[PDB]
């Protein structure tokens, strides 16, 4: 199979998915390297072949440093590189269903990491299910991460900052230009992305450069307000000008200093991405999304208050632990291989971990909100206590936020809450339903029935994967054969969301109201 983009002819694989077939071109490159005099910038338009490009396997990963809390540990490890790492990484897939469709709807996908980490090829991504069930045309993207994609010393377009969110729109509009000749619909493109691939969502929602290049968006546990998502720009130069100094690239000519660390090979720039930070905390992002004045032309809480957004439908959710996974990674008394009950001085330690330089007043109230427990005996009190204060802050009040301030202008929202916990999780009971745990679920992998995921599964998996593909075709995220529970639309005043869970779907009102009323209106204040 062969298909000619509009830069020259790729050629792809088949693959067998439920005795059907999918066709697979993994590798395709939408921009020239960026290597040299280009690392840093943002990515350049790509020069024609006249043969033939096998887009056969994965391509590189975009450089960035790997976990290592857990060697060995699959938990962690699923989540790590997959592909050589390389700065020659901007490459994406396309999955196609078999036979070719003549006017296919578009799902985009936007991976995560803390803008830190990430790759297109993990294995929970993989396209080829919904390729096969829903007859729909997936497309992800490797982006630059990590200080190669989002260094910024604004006004300088030798590190303007936001290189990685331009490298995702330059994908965005390799779409636009080739996805025709596969069969696809350039003007049905719905993006759908995770925690910070999530938030990069959100702001292609903002950017006015990306509002012609897709058509509705999907926020799985992500949005540009949480309080890790974009670097103020007074830190985004401090940590700019901390690399330098650590690398020995200190100039007074602030355009020296990028040539000094173009000189600088991959791996000494990754070893001092660390330590640009004095005192971080586990939901630290080193370099993130700046306000640019390109790709962001101002604050954006600004621009979401003000109503200055592409107007159109979106589904937001979060799962019902997202705080758990990040406590094993500083907070005292923790641990995956125990059951971490934890004492009221270790949650105490546990606040000021996250909440680093928060007014002594601010951690107690913290705790005055988060310890009216209904049994005073319970021993897990403080260890599930600390997950929702981390989960509730991070996490889930800055999507209930976002997605009612963007329904207070007439577009059409839908709000899920996801609470399964997989059979297959690798992670210990105590960390509940946990970040980045749904993506399973919304890929199809519960479907391949040789996977060891129950019945049960299989059945929540297929309902949600026809809810997202019948968003992306329909903006409206209903299940209409299976006399499922409708999903509403969420609104300001009642604030309807759907829960997603084997056992039961309901309907229910303002998630976590109280919680969310603090973190939201009085934690600012402190
Ligand atoms: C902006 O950065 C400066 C310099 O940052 C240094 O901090 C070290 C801890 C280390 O990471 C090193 O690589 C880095 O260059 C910050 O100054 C430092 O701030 C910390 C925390 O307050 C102090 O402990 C240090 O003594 C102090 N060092 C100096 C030389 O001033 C500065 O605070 C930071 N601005 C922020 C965080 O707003
Ligand atoms: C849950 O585990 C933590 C972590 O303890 C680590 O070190 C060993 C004890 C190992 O067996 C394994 O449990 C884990 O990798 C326990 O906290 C530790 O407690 C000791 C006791 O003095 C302290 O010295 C450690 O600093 C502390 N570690 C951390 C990360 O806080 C914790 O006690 C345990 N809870 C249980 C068993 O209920
Ligand atoms: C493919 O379909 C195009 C129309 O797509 C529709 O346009 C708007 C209303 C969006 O809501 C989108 O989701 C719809 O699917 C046609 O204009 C085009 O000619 C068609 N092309 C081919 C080759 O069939
Ligand atoms: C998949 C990796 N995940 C745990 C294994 C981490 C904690 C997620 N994470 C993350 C991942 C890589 C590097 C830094 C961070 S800080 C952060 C902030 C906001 C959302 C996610 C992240
Ligand atoms: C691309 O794939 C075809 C089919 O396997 C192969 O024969 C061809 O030689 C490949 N091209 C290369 C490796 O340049
Ligand atoms: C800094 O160096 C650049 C590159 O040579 C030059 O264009 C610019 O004028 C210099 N500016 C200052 C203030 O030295
Ligand atoms: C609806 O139910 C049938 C069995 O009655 C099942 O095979 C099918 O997959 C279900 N559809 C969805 C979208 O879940
Ligand atoms: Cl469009
Ligand atoms: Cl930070
Ligand atoms: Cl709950
Ligand atoms: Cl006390
Ligand atoms: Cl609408
Ligand atoms: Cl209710
Ligand atoms: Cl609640
Ligand atoms: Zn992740």
């Amino acid at each position: 199979i062969i298909i000619a983009t509009k830069n020259g002819k790729v050629r792809g694989m088949q693959l067998t998915v439920f005795g059907g077939t999918v066709t697979a071109f993994l590798g395709i490159p939408y921009a020239q390297p960026p290597l040299g005099r280009l690392r840093f910038k943002k990515p350049q338009s790509l020069t024609k072949w006249s043969d033939i490009w096998n887009a056969t396997k994965y391509a590189n990963s975009c450089c960035q440093n790997i976990d290592q809390s857990f060697p060995g540990f699959h938990g962690s490890e699923m989540w790590n590189p997959n592909t050589d790492l390389s700065e020659d990484c901007l490459y994406l897939n396309v999955w196609i269903p078999a036979p070719k469709p003549k006017n296919a709807t578009v799902l985009i996908w936007i991976y995560g990491g803390g803008f830190q980490t990430g790759t297109s090829s993990l294995h929970v991504y993989d396209g080829k299910f919904l390729a096969r069930v829903e007859r729909v045309i997936v497309v992800s993207m490797n982006y630059r991460v990590g200080a190669l994609g989002f260094l910024a010393l604004p006004g300088n377009p030798e590190a303007p900052g936001n290189m990685g969110l331009f490298d995702q729109q330059l994908a965005l509009q390799w779409v636009q230009k080739n996805i025709a000749a596969f069969g696809g619909n350039p003007k049905s493109v719905t993006l759908f992305g995770e925690s910070a691939g999530a938030a990069s969502v959100s702001l292609h929602l903002l950017s006015p450069g990306s509002h012609s290049l897709f058509t509705r968006a999907i926020l799985q546990s992500g949005s540009f307000n949480a309080p890790w998502a974009v670097t103020s720009l007074y830190e985004a130069r401090n940590r700019t000008l901390n690399l330098a100094k650590l690398t020995g690239c200190s100039r007074e000519n602030e355009t020296e200093i990028i040539k000094c660390l173009r000189n600088k090979d991959p791996q000494e720039i990754l070893l001092n991405e660390a330590f640009v930070v004095p005192y971080g905390t586990p939901l630290s992002v080193n370099f993130g999304p700046t306000v640019d004045g390109d790709f962001l032309t101002d604050m954006p809480d600004i621009l979401l208050e003000l109503g200055q957004f592409k107007k159109t439908q979106i589904l937001v959710g979060v799962n019902k632990d997202e705080g758990t996974a990040f406590l094993v990674y500083g907070a005292p008394g923790f641990s995956k291989d125990n059951n971490s009950i934890i004492t009221r001085k270790e949650f105490q330690e546990g606040l000021k971990i996250f909440f680093p330089g928060v007014s002594e007043f601010g951690k107690e109230s913290i705790l005055f909100h988060y310890t009216d427990w209904v049994d005073d005996q319970r021993p897990e009190n403080y260890r599930e206590a600390l997950g929702d204060v981390v989960g509730d802050y991070n996490f889930i009040c800055p999507a209930l936020e976002f997605t009612k301030k963007f329904s207070e202008w007439g577009n059409n929202a839908f709000f899920y809450y996801f609470e399964h916990r997989s059979s297959k999780l690798p992670w210990p009971e105590w960390m509940g339903v946990m970040h980045g745990y749904e993506i399973e679920f919304v890929f199809g992998l519960p479907l391949e029935r040789r996977d060891q995921y129950t019945k049960a599964e299989e059945i929540l998996s297929r309902s949600i994967v026809k809810r997202w593909a019948n968003f992306a075709k329909y903006g409206n995220p209903q299940e209409t054969q299976n006399q499922s529970t409708s999903w509403p639309v969420f609104k300001s005043t009642e604030q309807k969301y759907l829960t997603l869970n084997t056992e039961s779907t309901r309907i229910m009102t303002k998630l976590r109201a109280q919680q969310c009323r603090f973190w939201t209106s009085f934690f600012p204040k402190v």
